[PDB]
């Protein structure tokens, strides 16, 4: 049971994933929650680079994938082996939507890099938190280098294209308050998980 | 003009690349010299990760490629534009020989990633410093995780096969004395550059 949250910055992924985490632990699941990029010692070094340094788009791509690879080997595959429910705050669709649809790198190439880093590990469900860009940006404080309107409109569109084309992606209206969104996540999750 | 040095650990790449830097400077070229992994601030942090951490082979490949991508975009392409001769202490054949022949990852995939990271930039000449593994390892004072006989015998063989398959690779016998090996380098280079 691998549950991924996806969506643009300010869709509320981190808030929603921590809520789901604690809710499942309550219900007696064994649960893990990891962020991408990050989630391992090495991945957190890479996250810092990715967030702080001026990178070209090809370097950035390779470092998002390196973070993922480490997280898959070190944490995700061993957790799934142990019947831990694993919740991911971003996963493979983020790389396609940001570095592909956003930055213009080839989506088909990114897919193959994704499969390489993941060893083909796929979520049981992906919750795409969809929200208009203006709404999302208004939730944020400081803007990171990805959190700009022109760019995020392309990213939002790319996620919605992926939801049509990729498997097991459910589109969640994330424009509501925290609990209405959380209830929509639980309704979508009841489709794969008690 | 892009010149790459390749070969197993202890073949003398770093020693020879710096000799060549000094030689070309004395001839009035503008010259750059970079190591892989490393060569940029970002790259040098990746290098540290690569040497110090236990990494799975896939993460390792991707970090080697990320270091290369950074070096290509930040340093190598701007330098080639300025007519600097660029000398590399390791480049794309290292990744094929180490991660492909040594670690067993798919060579075609590695080549695909190499092309991505380099934007198709290729050396004018690659000097493969060939040497028996036992000779090479005896030159080294401390061993990193790659500097293992079992592993390097696979890698040495992979380099020698690449020197047949790839373009513009010249095999240099690197078991000799430093100056001798340097002379053989210069003779090879004279094919592609005024020495
Ligand atoms: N439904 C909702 N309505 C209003 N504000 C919300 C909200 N869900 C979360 N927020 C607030 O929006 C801000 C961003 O939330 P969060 O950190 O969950 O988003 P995110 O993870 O999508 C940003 P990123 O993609 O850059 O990491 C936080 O202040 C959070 O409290
Ligand atoms: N031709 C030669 N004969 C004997 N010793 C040599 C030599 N060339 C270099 N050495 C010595 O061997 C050691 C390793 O040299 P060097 O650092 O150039 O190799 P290298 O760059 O192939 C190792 P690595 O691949 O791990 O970076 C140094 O002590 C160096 O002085
Ligand atoms: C995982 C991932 C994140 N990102 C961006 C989105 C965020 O703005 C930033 C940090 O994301 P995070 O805080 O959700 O981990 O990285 C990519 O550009 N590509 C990726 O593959
Ligand atoms: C560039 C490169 C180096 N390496 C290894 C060889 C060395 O043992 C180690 C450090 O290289 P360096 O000191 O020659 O720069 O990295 C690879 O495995 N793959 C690569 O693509
Ligand atoms: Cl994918
Ligand atoms: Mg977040
Ligand atoms: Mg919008
Ligand atoms: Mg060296
Ligand atoms: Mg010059």
């Amino acid at each position: 049971m691998l549950i991924a949250f996806e969506g643009i910055d300010g869709s509320g992924k981190t808030t929603q994933a921590k809520k789901l985490y604690e809710y499942l632990k309550q219900k007696g699941y064994f649960v893990s929650l990891y962020r991408e990029p990050g989630g391992t010692k090495v991945g957190e070094v890479l996250r810092e680079i990715l967030l702080t340094e001026e990178l070209d788009e090809r370097t950035e791509l390779l470092l998002f994938e390196a973070s993922r690879s480490k997280l898959i080997e070190e944490k995700i595959i061993p957790d799934l082996k142990r019947d831990k429910v694993v919740i991911l705050d971003r996963f493979v669709l983020s790389t396609i939507a940001y570095q592909g649809y956003g930055k213009g790198l080839d989506v088909e190439f990114i897919k193959n890099l994704n499969e390489f880093a993941t060893r083909g590990v796929k979520p049981d469900i992906t919750l795409l938190l969809d929200i208009p860009v203006d709404i999302a940006l208004r939730r944020l404080k400081e803007k990171n280098r990805f959190e700009n309107k022109e760019f995020l409109e392309k990213v939002r569109k790319g996620f919605l294209e992926l939801a049509k084309e990729e498997e097991n992606v459910v589109v969640i209206d994330a424009s509501g308050e925290e609990e209405e969104v959380f209830k929509e996540i639980l309704r979508a999750l009841s489709g794969v998980l008690r």
